[PDB]
């Protein structure tokens, strides 16, 4: 009965990249073709736009803040990781059966002996990379066929990224343009392995396209019309026209529900090697909206008619979603998301009314930043960051400073999504607005507490891993490609 | 055997507006679906971003500068207008046999008893406004019914605005939210008489939507989710599923060519009630993308398959393209625009390489500001606008003064849509297209003769139009509702 469920997860990527977002130069042809056939969401949002934070709150249906996930993202010598006690989509559907596994980024930590890996978070399958595949070395790596090199160099002073097959070094590093064959190949294996046992599988698919350093196999490179961060999108977008297939070959497309999204704004610090916000202002490091309002589709022939909603939804809201679309009983924690089943079966509403974004780096004085109820967004709090410098808007630069607004900036999103125009720089629809905006700010701030920073624990060098252990010099002697 | 042609221009929209171009709040529906089943143009452009200038290159194929359409636009008392000389795509078709016919905003001239109004520029028959809705008092017209009054109060001291049946003042001023109807009855009338008489029929429809101030009728009054913008681009939506429907009723649907577009970018000096640019930058009364970069569609089953074009297209190439598709031959003067038959009909591709790019002010030391070549744009000179006042992006404001630019500002639109990243801020490719585009600048502004301006031949008061002939005191006796 169950669904089968897989759910693509990207990068980096902005609200404007897709072709069927206004794009005028990406060229997205499957995910345009998956909108035309589904769900595409107008208003779907992260609560946080960095990497770590946004992967937490996808998997638990919890706010990043509570167990600990700030500040900043983890790195290959964090000590910390998403807790184990956190209950995860994957746990929450391997106890009612299905058979579950993950290709690609995981970003939630590997610790003493990979004890945070995926493996132990419900996964029965895994095969990638453990955190983004920056953090590490990569004047050496070839990004595009047949030897062009990435750009930059990347993070210095550290193991060359890993590829793992589960707990294993499958590869370090592994060779960027056959990547995705790879996961294709992993994808694949899981949904026939599942089909055979009778069971419905469960595919996270997190990929590492559109984070820098660009690249891809060779039949994309040079291709697309958009230079290297397009050719990467491109590639993206033919491993989901290759899942379709897949799902098409078996006989289980009416049986399979497919979502994709992407963890948080763009990175326009890369500037044309990096996403489009589109008409939204600033990208990933901020609260504004270029930053946390990301592309969302949901396909499932004869269950989802084909359409547009405007309804508000949040990436918080998936593991409830799932659980009651598999019949599997929800874990016994607060969560801060909803059941969107109804607005997919076209029999309902969305059942969320209120928005809460949190900074990089969160803080118990300050509390939420800003908040959106309804069409209107209160700012509590603004600032820039250095992942969305370089464009010619300046609150979205590193220069400008963390600043308090009170009264708050106030913005109607559905005449001024661009959030340019302060409605408080009156009406008493406004005025009660603002009323409803402060004592959700307040109501949350009293009732939520913190978990001890993860990320604050600290980094131990001997936590990276290597593919030929016990190895001198290190790092560069951990390799085996 | 020659096909019906529908010409739909709009009025101040920007690339960002429609559903089908990635506005997530605006409501388009006949336009997205017109898009789903012809062609969509992600490259069309107008040489000026203004109205006069916009629409006198739409009708002659010819660059504003040639027969003095600037600077600025043409007012109530203007005295000079586009030249009797001029033939127009209307000409070109009624010498052919067409029944030619305008609805809507003119724009293009009045003068000494009508004598540069439609009836005498090819349309045997004309029903609308001689030049904006604004360019007379509206603090006292209803913009929405039952009685909100329009905004702002437009421009002062002139006569009532007149709505015109040829040569005729129908009504001074027209009840703004019943113009659609009147429209759409006028379209409806054109179509069946040509059907009657076994002839092909030409429909210029020049929609005073979404110019300010906004207005619609009471079927759209506060349905729109995007507040007075949005209900009037949702009457203009509307309007096009009207006329469509007229198409289908005749059974005329595989024989007519139904071609939408607008003239310039968006005044964001209107804020949250004026358009959204997308991804590009600045608007109205710029050379930046936002300001001459527009939406584009194409439809005509059975005729042109549904599809997304990034080839290069211009106002400029309708009269050439509309004269070889009814098989008419074109006047005999020099032509800025090119025959895009074979790309509508899929059996070629676009023969423009280059698109040449004027400001508001133009002058012959100064020549064209900005040229595109392929996929790159050079600027020679930049300089914002009132018009594009009131975003965060200073370039687009006002008191960004007129600034050479020796090289030119270089910009990459196929990866860098947003001109945020100057190329020349050396690779042998960049460098070859430099010398090219400075070429091309000096070859077009050697060979150029400014015609004398129009606009400079004054204003003299006794030409604005008047209900009551003879009357005192004017203007405010003028009228007659
Ligand atoms: C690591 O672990 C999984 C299982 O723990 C490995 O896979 C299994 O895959 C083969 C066929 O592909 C089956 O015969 C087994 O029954 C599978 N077990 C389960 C529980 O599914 C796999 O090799 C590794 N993961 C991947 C794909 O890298
Ligand atoms: C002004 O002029 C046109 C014609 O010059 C008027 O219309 C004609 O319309 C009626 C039916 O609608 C026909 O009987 C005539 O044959 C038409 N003439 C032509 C040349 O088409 C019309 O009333 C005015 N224009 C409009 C529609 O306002
Ligand atoms: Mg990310
Ligand atoms: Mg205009």
């Amino acid at each position: 009965r169950p669904p089968n469920i897989v759910l693509i997860f990207a990068d980096d990527l902005g609200y404007g990249d897709l072709g069927c977002y206004g794009h005028p130069s990406s060229t997205t042809p499957n995910l345009d073709q998956l909108a035309a056939g589904g769900l595409r969401f107008t208003d779907f949002y992260v609560p946080v736009s960095l990497g770590t934070p946004s992967r937490a709150a996808l998997l638990t249906g919890r706010l990043p803040v509570r167990m600990g996930m700030y500040p900043g993202v983890l790195v290959p010598s964090s000590r910390g990781g998403l807790p184990l006690e956190e209950v995860t989509v994957a746990e929450v559907l391997a106890a009612r059966g299905y058979l579950t596994g993950m290709a690609g980024k995981w970003h939630l930590g590997v610790g003493p002996e990979g004890a945070f890996l995926p493996p132990h978070q419900g996964f029965h399958r895994f095969l990638g990379i453990p955190y983004s595949h920056d953090q590490g070395p990569c004047q050496n790596l070839t990004c595009f066929p047949p030897a062009t090199p990435c750009d930059g160099g990347c993070d210095q002073g550290l193991v060359p990224i890993p590829l793992l097959a589960n707990l294993s070094v499958e590869a370090q590093p592994p060779w960027l343009p056959g990547l995705e064959a790879r996961y294709m190949a992993f994808a694949h294996d899981l949904m026939a392995d599942a089909q055979r046992q009778d069971r419905p599988f469960f595919l996270y698919y997190a990929s590492h396209h559109t984070h820098y350093p660009q690249f891809s196999g060779q039949s994309f490179a040079e291709r697309s019309g958009r230079g290297p961060f397009g050719d990467s999108l491109m590639e993206l977008d033919a491993a989901v026209g290759t899942l379709m297939t897949a799902i098409g070959d078996l006989g289980l497309l009416e049986e399979t529900l497919v979502i994709f999204t992407a963890d948080n704004g763009p990175e326009t610090m890369r500037m044309s090697r990096g996403g489009c916000s589109g008409l939204l202002r600033c990208g990933k490091g901020t609260t504004y909206e270029g930053g946390v309002r990301e592309p969302a589709l949901a396909f499932w022939p004869g269950h989802i008619a084909p359409g547009v909603t405007h309804e508000l939804a949040s990436s918080l809201d998936l593991l409830p979603t799932l659980a009651a679309l598999a019949g599997a009983p929800l874990p016994n924690v607060t969560l801060d998301g909803f059941d969107l089943s109804p607005l997919l079966l076209g029999t309902g509403k969305s059942p969320r009314q209120s928005l809460f974004f949190y900074p990089s780096y969160p803080d118990e004085v300050r509390g939420v930043f800003a908040v959106r109820t309804g069409k209107y967004k209160a700012h509590f709090f603004t600032q820039g960051s250095a992942h969305s410098d370089t464009t010619a808007d300046p609150a979205c630069h590193a220069s400008s400073s963390l600043t308090a607004h009170e009264p708050p900036l106030l913005y109607d999103l559905s005449k001024d999504p661009g959030e340019n125009y302060n409605l408080l720089g009156a009406t008493p629809e406004v005025l009660q607005a603002l009323k409803q905006l402060q004592l959700l700010k307040a109501q949350l701030d009293a009732a939520v507490t913190f978990g001890p920073s993860q990320v604050a624990r600290g980094e131990d060098p001997a936590l990276q891993i290597c593919c030929h252990p016990g190895c001198t010099p290190r790092p560069a002697c951990c390799h085996c490609p």
